[PDB]
DNA sequence: CGGGCATGCCC
DNA sequence: CGGGCATGCCC
């Protein structure tokens, strides 16, 4: 069987889909979301706010995790990790994984037995009675261009929901650039689809 | 006492210098070194021929000592050392170590149990009957550049002549920047300096 | 091959 | 902070 995880959106029963918060326009604002592109542009190790938006409550039990894959054809196959360096210089999150979440006291991080893949878990929680959506907080460990990690390879983040019984409820994604200056590769790359795309 | 190994030249008393052969035009010539700026501009994991020049026999079990140390002040009392992932995609060199002697039967490799520092060691061999020099072929498994390695800081090789007693018959150095483009930065950097120098 | 992009860093 | 260098890589 595939040992590469779909990245296919379902947005599903439940209506699941993600949202981002908008930011300032500073050459180095610490994350930044592009609509057009559906990628996030952040610094690596600083808060990445994702919002989880539902139209129907998720069933008591469900989980939510996040995991990266290569966008391009030709490394969808390797697993993406912590670059060498960063895992050397690195609580709970083991120092291979990428992707962390901050400030949740029942954080899950698996290694798959059979993909190889790995994965950050929290459980589901519906927004607080005044609110639309539940947001986590998540962080990227290196850059895009770290060598020996991703090397310059985007990624996507692949978030689902996932019941207590390991039902797919809902599946959404959104290419990531860790990066230096995110406003800077964020007008840049939109610049750069307007031009050439 | 010092960890700081000196690098003060000591032509010494059999007239010890280093030799270094002429290179092409290309951009990305294996290596060429630049008399004016006294700097080896290589690729990594290449042959870097370096040639040893005496006025006077050494005695028998003389050796050839290589060590880096970084050049700017700031950096001069850390270690140089492979980075970590070009370290764990690496016959006798330990892993660690950023240089290594290519065909040569009776290479040592010396972690300093006091500094921590580095180094290659083969015996001197005196030049073959028709000759004025002796060459080694040393390797610098590293760009200048690499991340959680030598992070763009320049280094400085220094090659000892040592009589088998472990005194310090000469000494000389040279500066180093493995990269991609040999030709090219040396040209950068030999215009930098008539221009801004 | 040599022109020119890449992108963390400039000190 | 934003202009511009850096330098392995372009696919
Ligand atoms: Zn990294
Ligand atoms: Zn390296």
């Amino acid at each position: 069987s595939s040992s590469v995880p779909s990245q296919k959106t379902y947005q599903g029963s439940y209506g699941f889909r993600l949202g981002f918060l908008h930011s300032g326009t500073a050459k180095s604002v610490t994350c930044t979301y592009s609509p057009a592109l559906n990628k996030m542009f952040c610094q690596l190790a600083k808060t990445c706010p994702v919002q989880l938006w539902v139209d129907s409550t998720p069933p008591p039990g469900t989980r939510v995790r996040a995991m990266a894959i290569y966008k391009q054809s030709q490394h969808m196959t390797e697993v993406v990790r912590r670059c060498p360096h960063h895992e050397r210089c690195s609580g709970l999150a083991p120092p291979q994984h990428l992707i962390r979440v901050e400030g949740n006291l029942r954080v899950e991080y698996l290694d798959d037995r059979n993909t190889f893949r790995h994965s950050v878990v929290v459980p589901y929680e519906p927004p607080e009675v005044g609110s639309d959506c539940t947001t986590i907080h998540y962080n990227y460990m290196c850059n895009s261009s770290c060598m020996g990690g991703m090397n310059r390879r985007p990624i996507l983040t692949i978030i689902t929901l996932e019941d207590s019984s390991g039902n797919l409820l809902g599946r959404n994604s959104f290419e990531v650039r860790v990066c230096a200056c995110p406003g800077r590769d964020r007008r840049t790359e939109e610049e750069n689809l307007r031009k050439k795309g």
